[PDB]
């Protein structure tokens, strides 16, 4: 109970800094996540070695693959932090508990193709969940470790609290597959704008902590530059490969997943900053102010990306 998690003073200072890198030290990134459920939940949320057992189970159930990996779920578990932590009095102690760990669970067992790879390949996964087909599987595997012996984090929860924390979970993970963002974005849009968004509408909270988790999900895009640029290189080497095995069915893939399209990556990066980046952190500032920081860093890098082009780097 009086065992707290201390990081180094670099750490413990830059950490809550939305910008943060988590670093290359696999062997701390668990420690860095007890700390940040910690310091945003408190030392009673979880059962300690509970914890520490669902954490090492959730690593090991996350593929060595370029991009959608454990350092992935960590980067996205700490902006979610960051986020809990500058917008305090707004969430509930369950949210807070659900949201870092749907955050660390949200890609569990990717293999690093989309939906749409496994419905053109034809993936099992892709007969049994016809719409969000790999985060409905994150979401099933977050299920299945839960249910592994002495990995029931969530135990001292009431029977309703548990069943609250889940669904959290299930909305959050599902939240997660960008094709859902666009249309939650222009729900939020239109209810900010025209006054009617409401923080007690729990179908309103749901719109609102799914636009958080895509604005987590793709905060690579709200470091600083040398950050964003190096972590552009793990997402590409996935497209790539998707690419090739498109290619393999007899299928061109789009540009952006094709590897002898490199030269279009620059232009590829302005689409997806002006279609998906600087929209999704508008809408969550408009909503969540103290958030402001990722719009500036996505704007920053969005700067930095049109300079890649202008050859001036
Ligand atoms: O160019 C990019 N950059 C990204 C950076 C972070 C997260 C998703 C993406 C992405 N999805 C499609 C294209 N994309
Ligand atoms: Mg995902
Ligand atoms: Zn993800």
């Amino acid at each position: 109970g009086l065992m707290q998690f201390t990081l180094p003073v670099r750490l413990c200072k830059e950490i809550e800094l939305f910008h943060f890198d988590i670093g290359p030290f696999e062997n701390m990134w668990p420690g860095i996540f007890v700390y940040m459920v910690h310091r945003s939940c408190g030392t009673s949320c979880f059962e300690l070695e509970k914890l520490c057992r669902f954490i090492m189970s959730v690593k090991k159930n996350y593929r060595r693959v370029p991009y959608h990996n454990w350092k992935h779920a960590v980067t996205v578990a700490h902006c979610m932090y960051a986020i809990l932590q500058n917008n305090h009095t707004l969430f509930t102690d369950l949210e807070r508990k659900g949201l870092l760990i749907a955050c660390l669970c949200h890609d569990l067992d990717h293999r690093g193709f989309s939906n749409s790879y496994l419905q053109k390949f034809d993936h099992p996964l892709a007969a049994l969940y016809s719409t969000s087909t790999m985060e409905q599987h994150h979401f099933s595997q977050t299920v299945s470790i839960l249910q592994l012996e002495g990995h029931n984090i969530f135990s001292t929860l009431s029977s309703s609290e548990y069943e609250q924390v889940l669904e959290i979970i299930r909305k959050a993970i599902i939240a997660t597959d960008l094709a859902l963002y666009f249309g939650n974005r222009k729900q939020l849009e239109e209810m900010y704008q025209t006054g009617s968004l409401n923080l007690n509408n729990q179908s309103h909270r749901d719109r609102v902590i799914g636009l958080m988790m895509t604005a987590c999900d793709l905060c690579s895009v709200t470091k600083l530059w040398p950050v964003t640029k190096l972590t552009a290189n793990d997402i590409y080497a996935e497209f790539w490969a998707e690419g090739d095995e498109m290619k393999k069915l007899g299928i061109q893939p789009i540009p952006m997943m094709d590897r002898d399209k490199k030269d279009e990556v620059p232009q590829g990066q302005l689409g997806f900053y002006n279609a998906v980046a600087i929209p999704c952190y508008t809408t969550l500032t408009q909503i969540l102010p103290p958030t402001e920081p990722l719009l500036k860093a996505c704007r920053d890098n969005l700067s930095q990306w049109e300079k890649v082009i202008r050859g001036e780097e």
